[PDB]
Formats: C-alpha cells, structure tokens, sequence
C-alpha cells in the first residue's frame, strides 16, 4: 500500500497577453491525486511553489489551479514564450507524503506597443547634410516589422527645409536643404508594420552649428 | 412555436463592401420547416431605407445599399419561418463600417 500519486507530472495551457480587454478570474485545470494501487481519488492539501511574479493561485478542495495576473508576453519572467508555476500537494494522517508537479502557460503576442523616438536631439557640423534617427518598439515581428516614419506637413514649406531621405526597418535618415546654422524643430509620425502609432507625440530637437576641423561647434566663452 | 432571429444583429463590415451577408436560426426546425422568408421594412421616408435585399437563402440573405453611405444605420427586419409563428419580438440588425486591410480585418489599433 502506497500514497498519493499523480495522473500527470505537468500540466500545459495556452493563452493571449493582455493590452485593453482582459478578463479577471480567470481558471485552466486541476491537479487530482489518485491512490497507486487502484487510481481512486485521494485528497490532499496544496501550496504553490516559486511563482515569480505572482500569477497562479491553487484550489485544495478542487486541486483547480487559476490566474490572479493578466499575462504580458514583454514580462521579464516569460522566456521562450511560457510562464512556470511549481505546485506540491500533501497528504494526511501518518504516514504524510509530498508529490509535486508543474504548470505551464504559454502566452502570444499583441501589438500592445508603439515605435517612439530614441533619439529626440542631435548635434551637427557646417560640412553635413544628413542625420540618422532611431526608433523603437517594444514587440518583436510581426508586431513591429519594418516602421514607417513621416514628417508633417506645417510650418508651410518645411519639405524644402529638412525632409526624409533614406529609410531603415529600426530607423530613418534625415537630409538638410535650408543650409542655415540653427535650430530645426522636427515632428515625426511613426508606424509599426500593423499599423500602431502612439498617442504621444515624437519630435527631434536638432542644432546645426559651426565647427572646428575634427570638433564640435565654435566657442568664445 | 418559437420565431425566426438574427445571430449576429450587431456587425461591423468593411469599407469597400457592397453587399453584406447575414444568417437567421430559429429555436425550432425540421421536421416543420422549410426556407425562410425575409423582407426588410421602408416606410417612413428618408429614414428607415438604408438597405434592401438581392438574394436570398433558406437561412441566410444578401443585402445591398439605397444611398450607399458609410456609418452606423439599424435595418428593421420581418423574418418568418415556413409554417408562420409569431412572437412579440422585433427582429432587428445594426450595421457599421471600418477601413479594412487585413482581409475582412479593421486595420485599428488596441
């Protein structure tokens, strides 16, 4: 005659991350032990081990296991796409017993994040004509892809004065016309390849000065 | 003893869309069934015509324009089974447009 044993060592699901509409109180299986011997129910009492964020809850009376996080494919502790829980159940009366096992949930994306501008400001000599700005988004492809920058059409004529020039998948080369040394104030517009821009806006502060042969910008102070 | 009804009554469709398709159930059926018939409503005058009916299914139909304008519009319908029941219900549909990019896919965002 034997303890409490396990109908499976690990159990699996899969789910969507979160970015607007989530649903609270959320539940995806059980965890029964059965008796070796036979493979009638057993009861036991049950503890989670090692959730590292907080995201699994456990049932004893049911051994039913349930979310108390929405899930987010960015998280830190999602690697390869799944989330891990530990869960061990304990039995009564002596002799006790302890037998363990293990949750996996695997999460897919949503295009939740949106390209902004990394680089907000640069500095620039009287010999250059061309200024290279990144930016970035927080998804991986799909969800990010190759972006789509542009640069609006107010004050009247700024297309004369600096425009877009050559486009990379993470960036975008500027070029100079006004061939002038001050400032520039530079609105950007911002795509992910599906589309996502965010409601924030993304404008690159840019200085062209006078410069000494292999230095910055000319000094009498 | 139960009447016709429409399974979907809220239902955006895409911009470039000339016809839309919809399905009615019925909570009972054959043996005591055949095609249903379908008909929309037009009177009052510049209000209730928004769309019309092209083809028609025994359980679904094929609806096109009047005016061919874009945005929210309800079209009121009169559905019945092949024998004829009739209940107190009103049976209804509400329609609305988004830009489409993805197949039949709303190019929005989250």
């Amino acid at each position: 005659k034997e303890g409490i044993h396990f109908k499976s060592s690990v159990i699996s699901i899969y789910v969507s991350e979160s970015m607007d509409r989530s649903s609270k109180g959320q539940i995806i299986g059980n965890f029964q032990a059965f008796d070796e011997d036979t493979g009638l129910p057993a009861h036991a009492r049950y503890v989670k081990l090692e959730d590292r964020d907080n995201w699994i809850s456990v049932d004893s009376v049911t051994s039913e296991i349930k979310l108390a996080k929405l899930p987010d494919f960015e998280s830190r502790y999602v690697q390869n796409g799944t989330y891990t829980v530990k869960i061990v159940a304990i039995s009564e009366d002596y002799p006790r017993k302890t037998i363990t096992g293990t949750v996996l949930i695997n999460v897919e994306d949503i295009n939740d994040n949106c390209p902004t501008l990394i680089e907000p400001v640069q500095t620039i000599c009287h010999d250059a004509e061309y200024v290279n700005v990144t930016a970035e988004d927080l998804d991986g492809h799909p969800n990010s892809g190759p972006f789509s920058f542009s640069v609006i059409d107010k004050p009247p004529g700024m297309a004369e004065k600096w425009k877009i020039a050559r486009q990379e998948s993470t960036s975008v080369l500027l070029q100079q016309s006004e061939k002038k040394l001050g400032r520039s104030e530079i609105q950007f517009l911002i795509s992910d390849n599906q589309g996502f821009s965010c409601p924030e806006k993304q404008v690159l502060t840019l200085t062209v000065c006078e410069c000494l042969h292999g230095s910055g910008c000319r000094e009498a102070h």
